[PDB]
């Protein structure tokens, strides 16, 4: 029914007037995982600000709801790298020894 997300920004507009959280998360995307909630910033700038107030303010309630179960949060710049590359190499080796002959023989 209800979702750390939302809670959270609920807690932000409900514990303070500040709304600039409304512009710092509303184009962004949290992630819930069932205790830690992530969040998706089209730049790290959005990551560091929201990690700045917001992160206080959700800590404060992850406590305030239970305490020995309050989640973390996580930032992070949309959704992960993409990679796509070629791959080959090369070898060889070379060799030609020898033996000396001879008898060396006695009388």
């Amino acid at each position: 029914s209800l979702s750390l997300w939302q809670q959270c920004l609920a807690r932000l507009q409900d514990e303070l007037p500040a709304t600039e959280f409304s512009m710092w998360i509303r184009p962004l995307q949290a992630e819930l995982s069932d205790n830690t909630l992530a969040l998706y910033a089209p730049n790290r700038f959005v990551l560091d600000w929201v990690r700045d107030k917001y992160l206080n303010n959700i800590n404060g309630l992850l406590t305030s709801f239970c305490g020995a179960d309050a989640p973390q949060l996580r930032f992070e710049v949309g959704t992960k790298p993409v990679t796509q590359t070629p791959q080959a190499a090369v070898t060889s080796n070379v060799a030609a020894p020898a033996q000396v002959a001879q008898t060396q023989p006695q009388r």
